[PDB]
């Protein structure tokens, strides 16, 4: 499928090769989007487009895969898991689960992960 | 690094998209090599050729990521993570430490897994 939180989960190591691929957040989330990605929620798009940008600098090499459901209520799903080989070269692996809201356009207003396999 | 294990790393994930890759196998173990991934011990090429031909059958698309180094008795160490898709469509991750012993051509006669992040 290709929902915006599958363009979000292609976008990720893309833009750990490339960073100014972070560009196309904007097709991805709503401006004054909410992202929690594990305690600390992070809105708005030039706050999202930095914390992004940080995140991928972190990370040397990574891949993602994942499987994408639309729940009942329009909210999409996304099981995903990731290996990568930090910046520190550290390796390290996780999982877990996104939820996504979005709007009529398409767009992510909200999105919270859940960790399945804490990253280690 | 370019030791017989980082050849066996790097064959993984190409195996799994292209299976005939395996006719390379003999250029990393020795004839008549032992493999332990988990609890059974496979020796010789026949029996190797035949586990690997499984077990990427089992798999969709990986990615691996490794550090290798060469301990001071001349055994070769690789730290290692892994995601995946399954065949059946589920999502994995894992993460090891491989032991390979290797003979005096540098080809593996010994190898061996521990897992620090059992499949899941
Ligand atoms: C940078 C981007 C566009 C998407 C990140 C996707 C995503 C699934 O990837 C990881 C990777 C590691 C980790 C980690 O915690 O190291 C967490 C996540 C959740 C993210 O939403
Ligand atoms: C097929 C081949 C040539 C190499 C496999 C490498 C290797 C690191 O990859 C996995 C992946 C999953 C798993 C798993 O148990 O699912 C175990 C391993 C150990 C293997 O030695």
């Amino acid at each position: 499928t290709h929902t915006a939180l599958d363009r979000y989960m292609e976008l990720a190591d893309r833009a750990v090769r490339d960073p100014s691929a972070l560009a196309e957040l904007p097709t991805i989330f709503a401006p004054d989007a909410t992202v929690t990605l594990r305690d600390e929620p992070v809105t708005g798009m030039p706050a999202i487009m930095e914390f992004y940008r940080v995140f991928v600098a972190a990370v040397a090499e990574s891949k993602h895969y994942w499987t994408t459901t639309i729940l009942e209520d329009g909210t999409i799903e996304s099981h995903w898991v990731v290996a990568a080989r930090r910046a520190d070269g550290s390796l390290m692996t996780a999982a877990g689960v996104e939820h996504a809201t979005v709007d009529t356009d398409g767009l992510i207003t909200n999105l919270r992960n859940r960790y399945t396999r804490t990253p280690g």
